[PDB]
Order: structure tokens, then C-alpha cells, then sequence
């Protein structure tokens, strides 16, 4: 078969020119529909971006939207197996920024998570969590407000590379042989029936990730970064991390101790601010969030914990379902929604379109369009404090009016 | 050197027959003071624990205590590099029964933690940590009473095994050129400065702790056990530990399929009642515990997860510092602080002995002395509704009055 994609007749394709985008006025955009409710949240998704491009640059820019294929539509579309094709990859890589709604992973065939295929593949080493809070939110904590951190997850490492061996498997009894007999390993409380997963963790996994998040909160003129890891019991994975993450600090930043240690202030080169560098054990940094939400700010961590931590703080701030997301690389980025499928409501113009319109504020963002994503972030502001929102809101207010999924995209260009 | 451990002279050891613990009226119980704010809490536990049996029992019975070592204090009693003396596991095993204070583990000379050293030294599988929410208490979170747990952590495999070796080390390389060569790994990002971590999960480790939080939801007629995983990424570990623990409750409790799937219901031999056995991934139960923490009960997970659930529950109903927790195994079982040992305050008489206290009341109620247990619950329950607290609640309260350490203790007494 030869490509289902269709390159938009008018648009102009994004470069990189010296690790710096360069962005046309008539950029092409790959978009991936997102399997179940990818079908409802996509297109308000286009509607809004479209009226924030054209409200922001008085149609002096617009977008050329393109759609590409992964997930259940792929199958559809390019035939039996078909889930990630590799014209998908190759596209987002040309084209160099894309955005997703949810996709989700067949069961039974042995394929692993098709989203992380997609950042691996694409080495977008980058998985990017902002959580605040908007107004008006419904949140299941006292003071959601005092949440405002944006998190630098690792994503190329960690037990998500998916290295492991099945129980009583072959090479299980081989990998656990080898450990036991020529390692010398005598800490497998049952090497019978034992599955057998590795963990990686490397110094320049970890630096480029910290690097990242470092070069972020000076750019944005954050206050801290805190190195969030469980090193003391995994000393050689998550403790290397926190300790290359400090050791970039003092080489890169120039950063240097506080006090007796072990925080570093690194100094912003723009304002002059003092950028502390401190880092919390992942169990308590569980806590902290909860009990001392205002202490924190960028939090640079492994890609298990940062999957745990993203989503805890979505929780907290009632933004389970509006959370933005991106995964970057040094070569692309890919922007996506980050809930679900939702089954149960795909199709129904139901569900809150909200996570995928805030990755596109993200998405617009990156692009250097930033007085598009302010108007994005302006709309979201006013339709949730109008309490003009769609089911997962309203049910947990009293006084809201309830949206379908497309009302509410509209509710967000009405606020603009 | 010959034991410095004192044996009661009056008090009678406690036995196991079929399982079942022999418990006379003067059981000899070992304790460990615990290092840092263990000098403050232990002995405010050791008269809680001591009032409470007096008051249930008249006299009748009595615990004689006997204190043996761990930690710092042990270096100062057996010497130099004597962090946990071979003794000190003997006693525990031997008298079955044991509570300990926080412990620290030293840094700078490749030792592990002291508690896991416990824990798998004497094969407590078993991690139980409780959480409930007690009136009064301040919370971060809204509906805090919603919250009424009981987590059952696997306490002898995951990542905790401490099998794993270091950046750059000839063993780390030694480890990768095996799993790229002879097991054909491909998916180490940077194969080099990679530091490896093994993590183990087997059909006995898994089947013995989930028939554990099975029986336990039985005996105390609770209404689920959640079997919490992230085995969508981890198929062989996670997931397989997930398959193991709805395969133990088809082949051991009847347990049969509710609807299409995939919960399963056990009926409950002793009052009829329908136990669901569930699964939720663990990014998304962390949500879960606050959006619909009345949706859970008895939960189910591995090692590293359970760390983490315990902390983030104990922590959203305002329990960072009263959260009880166990180690049990066949043998023998371990009560523990759960806390940290907060050197800042140590020696002050400041911080908050709820959390040992609480441990105790689980010890009591461990060796059937229920009605002392119950007191314990009881006089807790008072004092914190009493708003008669130490400076952790009270500067988070208004119109609460200040107390020490021991002086918590004594409202604890004076309210059963």
C-alpha cells in the first residue's frame, strides 16, 4: 500500500535551523484523531485552535492541518496489524511538531504501549506535565491553587525501556541463572516462577533530561527545580539520577552550595534570581505535594515517577481530565491529550476536550505563537469560572451549565 | 562481646502453635527504641501501651518489656559497625512480638536500609499499614473521613530486592554486555554510564501476600481487595502479579467472574457477604485514593508501589506523623513507627508519638488483646477531638491547646 496521508496543498513545513524552529506562517501540523473519544475531542480541538490562530494574527497565520495514522483508525486505515506505521514516524519527524488525542493498546498480541512506542522511537526523551490550576475547577483538596509546578519526566529509561522476561520462561531461567550463578546475585527471595524485569538508568539519560528542566526554569524564571527520585534504595538508578542531576547543576549552571548542603542555587543569567536545585525522596515528595504544594515548582524525575507524580497532581488540582502534555525530543515534538479512551462515551460529544485544547496551547506555544496559546489559556480561564463546562465539572458543582464537548470548545472561544 | 539484652525476669514468652500465637498474661516484648525522635515516642508508647492493658485487663495481665537494638544506639552498645546485631533478629524470631521507633540508615558506607534489612532478614512479607481518618485531624483534602483502608504492601521482592549495580562499575558492564549479547536487549538507550536494577516478582512472593490481604478482608468482613499494578508496562512483573492475584482468589476463595469481567466476587464464609476483587493501574489509583477513596478498601500491590500508596494515603487524612504499620511474617512480626527520625527535634519531648502508639494498638490487637487495643483507638480518638495536640496538628488548628510529646501520651490515657 502506498501512503493514505495527504500533504496540505497550501502550508509550508516547519524546520530546525541551529536547535531553533523556524515557523512559517502557514505551518503543516500532523494531527493523530486518538482512538475512542480522539473522535469527539480532536475536532473541537481543531475548531478552537483555528479561531485562536486567526483571532491572535488577524489571518495573517493559520494552520494546515494534516492527519496521520496510529491506533485503531490505523488498522482501518493501512489494513490488519497496522498500528504504528512507520510513515508516522517518519512524518512527525519531517514535520517536525504534531499533536494526538488518547490511544490506547491492543491486548493479547504482545504489542507494548503504542504511546510509548511513539517517544522512544521518536526519541522524544521529554515527557512535559505543567499542572496549575484554573479557577472555578471542582478539586478534591482545600487549596488547589497553591499548586503550580511543571514536571520534566525522563522518558527514553528507566523499567519503561521493557526489558523483561515472563515466569518459568526460558530466558527468565536464563537471565536469573546468570545472575545468580555467574553475578553472584542471592537477594531473589523465590527464583522459581519468577518474572524478571531491568531497570536503566544513565548519565546521559539523566543529563539531558535535567539539562532540560534547568535551561526551562531559567527561561521561564522559575523559582526551583527539585530532583525527585527513590535513591535510597535504588541506589545506582535513582540515586545516580539525583546525583548527575546536581552534578550538571555545579558543571553547566554553575551551581553551588547552599548552606551545608545538599541544595544548590544556580543563577538565572536573565534576571539574576537564585534558582535553588533541591531534590526530595519520591514517597515523600508523594506528601509534600499535598502538605507544601507552594515549596515546589520544576521537578525534574524518572519516567516511572514522573507517570505517577503527573498524574497525582492532576488529580489534586481536579484536572484529571484537562491536563496538558508534550513529549520532546531534540528533533520533534509530539503534543498529546492525556487521559484515556474513554469508550464507554466515544462518540457521544460528551467527554471534556480540555487536556488535548491545553496541548495545543502547549503545541502553539513551542511554536513561538504565543499570543494564540494566551488566548487559549484566556478561553479555558473564562469558560470554567462562567461554570459553562461539560459532565466530569458540572456533576461536582451546583449552579453550572452543562456542555456537550463541541459547546464547551465553543464556551473557550467565546471567552477569548 | 556477650549480649547486652536483659531477659524479664518475670514474663513468660509468647508461642506458635498451628499458626496460632500462644499469648500468656505476661508476655515478654521485645522493642527497639528507635534512632532520633525514637527517644521521645518510645517511652510516651511504652506507657500508652502499658495504661491501656492495665485499664482493660485490672491487672491481670501485663507486658514485660524488654529492649534490644538497632540502629545508632546499637553502635553505642555493641560497637563500632554493630548497626543491626545478628542477636537483636534472633530475639525478634524467638519471642515473635516485637515494636520498634524510626531507624535511620548511615551513608558513605554501602550499607542498605536497616528496615528492609529487617523485614527480609526475617521474611516479614507482609507490609500492613491501615489508614483511616480520626475526627479532628487537620487535612489537606476535603472528605478525608472517606478514606478507610488497609494496604497490604509485599514486603520480600520488587526493586527492593537491592540487586543492582553501579555506573561504570565492571559488574554493570559485565550485566549489559550479557543482556545485549547473549539476551538480545536492544532497548538500553545509552548502554554506557548505565547504572542496572533488577526487579523480581514471583508466583509464591505474589499468591502468599494476596491470600494474606484475602483472608484479611474476610476475617474483618471488608468489602474489596484492589490488586494495584502498572502492568501495562510492566507485563511480566506488574501484570504477572496482577494474573497471580486474581488466579490465588479463583483456586483458594471461589473467587468468580462478576459480570464480563475482569472483577471477580469471594463470598465471605462467615457472614455471607460478597468480597469484589478488583484491579486499578497504579498512575490511575493515585488519583482514585482522592477523587472516590470510598471505592476502596483492602488493597493488594507490590513493594515499591505500596511504599508509595501508603505514604500518599497517610498523608491526605492528615497523617503524615500518626500513621500505624506492621511487618508480619509466618514467625514472627514487627510493629513499626512509620516516620522518619526527625534529628532536628530529638530529645525535645516535641513530636508526635501517634504514629508508635498506633503501631502498638495494631501489636495488641495482633496478640488478641483487643479490648487494650480498642482502648488505645479509643483514647486517640479523644484526645485528637479534644484538639489536646503536639505542634504538628496544632499549628495547623485554631483553638487547639499545645502539648508535648509525653504530654500527648497522658490526653491518649486520659481519654480512654
Amino acid at each position: 500500500m502506498e501512503s493514505k496521508v495527504v500533504v496540505p496543498a497550501q502550508g509550508k513545513k516547519i524546520t530546525l535551523q541551529n536547535g531553533k524552529l523556524n515557523v512559517p506562517e502557514n505551518p503543516i501540523i500532523p494531527y493523530i484523531e486518538g482512538d475512542g473519544i480522539g473522535v469527539d475531542v480532536t475536532p473541537a480541538m481543531l475548531k478552537v485552535v483555528d479561531a485562536a490562530v486567526e483571532k491572535a494574527y488577524k489571518g495573517e497565520r493559520k494552520i494546515s492541518w494534516m492527519e496521520i495514522y496510529t491506533g485503531e483508525k490505523s488498522t482501518q486505515v493501512y489494513g490488519q496489524d497496522v498500528w504504528l506505521p512507520a510513515e508516522t514516524l517518519d512524518l512527525i519527524r519531517e514535520y517536525r511538531v504534531a499533536i494526538k488525542g488518547p490511544l490506547t493498546t491492543p491486548v493479547g498480541g504482545g504489542i507494548r504501549s503504542l504511546n510509548v512506542a511513539l517517544r522512544q522511537e521518536l526519541d522524544l526523551y521529554i515527557c512535559l506535565r505543567p499542572v496549575r490550576y484554573y479557577q472555578g475547577t471542582p478539586s478534591p483538596v482545600k487549596h488547589p491553587e497553591l499548586t503550580d509546578m511543571v514536571i520534566f519526566r525522563e522518558n527514553s529509561e528507566d523499567i519503561y525501556a521493557g526489558i523483561e522476561w515472563k515466569a518459568d520462561s526460558a530466558d527468565a531461567e536464563k537471565v536469573i541463572k546468570f545472575l545468580r550463578e555467574e553475578m553472584g546475585v542471592k537477594k531473589i527471595r523465590f527464583p522459581e516462577h519468577c518474572g524478571i524485569g531491568i531497570k536503566p538508568c544513565s548519565e546521559e539519560g539523566t543529563k539531558r533530561l535535567v539539562r532540560a528542566a534547568i535551561e526551562y526554569a531559567i527561561a521561564n524564571d522559575r523559582d526551583s527545580v527539585t530532583l525527585v527520585h527513590k535513591g535510597n534504595i535504588m541506589k545506582f538508578t535513582e540515586g545516580a539520577f539525583k546525583d548527575w542531576g546536581y552534578q550538571l547543576a555545579r558543571e553547566e549552571f554553575g551551581g553551588e552550595l547552599i548552606d551545608g548542603g545538599p541544595w544548590l542555587k544556580v543563577k538565572n543569567p536573565n534576571t539574576g534570581k537564585e534558582i535553588v536545585i533541591k531534590d526530595v525522596i519520591a514517597d515523600a515528595f508523594l506528601q509534600q505535594i499535598l502538605l507544601r504544594p507552594a515549596e515546589y515548582d520544576v521537578i525534574a524525575c524518572m519516567n516511572l515517577n514522573g507517570d505517577y507524580i503527573s498524574d497525582a497532581l492532576a488529580a489534586q488540582v481536579g484536572g484529571i481530565g484537562i491536563a496538558p502534555g508534550a513529549n520532546i525530543g531534540d528533533e520533534c515534538a509530539l503534543f498529546e491529550a492525556t487521559h484515556g479512551t474513554a469508550p464507554k462515551y466515544a462518540g457521544q460529544d460528551k467527554v471534556n476536550p480540555g487536556s488535548i485544547i491545553l496541548s495545543a496551547e502547549m503545541m502553539l506555544r513551542h511554536m513561538g505563537w504565543t499570543e494564540a496559546a494566551d488566548l487559549i489559556v484566556k478561553g479555558m480561564e473564562g469558560a470554567i469560572n462562567a461554570k459553562t463546562v461539560t459532565y466530569d465539572f458540572e456533576r461536582l458543582m451546583d449552579g453550572a451549565k452543562l456542555l456537550k464537548c463541541s459547546e464547551f470548545g465553543d464556551a473557550i472561544i467565546e471567552n477569548m
